[PDB]
């Protein structure tokens, strides 16, 4: 029933892209099994958090036609999606997302939630530049924490930055500016890399357009290639 990942998603391209979300942890649901080990002395949070996005994925990945099977992590965390698909997974309180599309229309994908509230303490100095720190207070308004909009597309950038070119990227090697819609609760953003966009396949990662939008006390982001 849930559809906020949408209002970030490009809907010119739904015939290749599947969304799937969940605003808490449904009883009974439970990992596969390869996954069980992954999981298996984490606590209960994790564990919940883990089986109920994998469960949001594979309910996508049928849409798309894509038989179950289990989503591992790679080395530095990335899921682990069966050969033809991609997309990326997010989990807070209250939420847990999956998109999921098809390799040749779809480079790659990510997203990222977060509770719309303020950032703690220390944290929006380790996150953005200078530049940031000073223009996006002039692009949103008073009533949007846009330190956390800032935290959550930083985020989505590096999700769908990893699979193309496995390289590590921080919060300063990323560039973003905002533009909001006449809503006052979502807009644009766009992510200039400041390193070698260079991508383990085809042409280099320069610039990811992406979405945000304030929604149901989430933030959403999501970018899609
Ligand atoms: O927002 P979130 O911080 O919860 O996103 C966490 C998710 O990011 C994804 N993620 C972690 N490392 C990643 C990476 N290097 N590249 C892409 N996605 C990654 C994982 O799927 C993780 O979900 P899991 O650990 O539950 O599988
Ligand atoms: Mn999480
Ligand atoms: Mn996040």
């Amino acid at each position: 029933v849930g559809t906020l990942v949408a209002s970030v998603l490009p809907a010119t391209v739904f015939e290749d892209l599947a969304y799937a979300e969940l605003y808490s942890d449904p009883p009974g649901l439970t990992p596969l099994p390869e996954e069980a080990p992954l999981i298996a002395r984490s606590v209960a949070k994790r564990r919940n958090e883990f089986i109920t996005v994998r469960h949001c994925a594979r309910i996508a990945l049928d849409q798309l036609g894509v038989p179950p099977a289990p989503i591992l992590k790679g080395d530095k965390g990335e899921p682990c999606w069966p050969d033809g698909m991609v997309g990326s997974l997010t989990h807070c309180a209250g939420y847990r997302g999956a998109v999921v599309g098809r390799r040749d229309a779809v480079r790659s994908v990510g997203i990222d939630a977060e509770p719309h509230d303020v950032l703690p303490n220390g944290v929006l100095d380790a996150i953005s530049l200078p530049a940031e720190r000073a223009d996006m207070p002039r692009t949103m308004p008073a009533a949007l924490h846009w330190d956390r909009i800032l935290f959550c597309a930083k985020e989505a950038t590096y999700k769908a930055w990893f699979p193309l070119t496995k390289r590590w990227l921080g919060f300063e090697d990323a560039h973003i500016t905002f533009e909001t819609d006449s809503t006052g609760w979502t807009g644009r953003f766009v992510s200039r890399i400041l390193i070698d966009g260079s991508t383990l396949s085809g042409p280099p990662l320069t610039t990811l357009r992406g979405r945000w939008s304030v929604e149901r006390g989430l933030v959403l982001t999501a970018i899609v290639l």
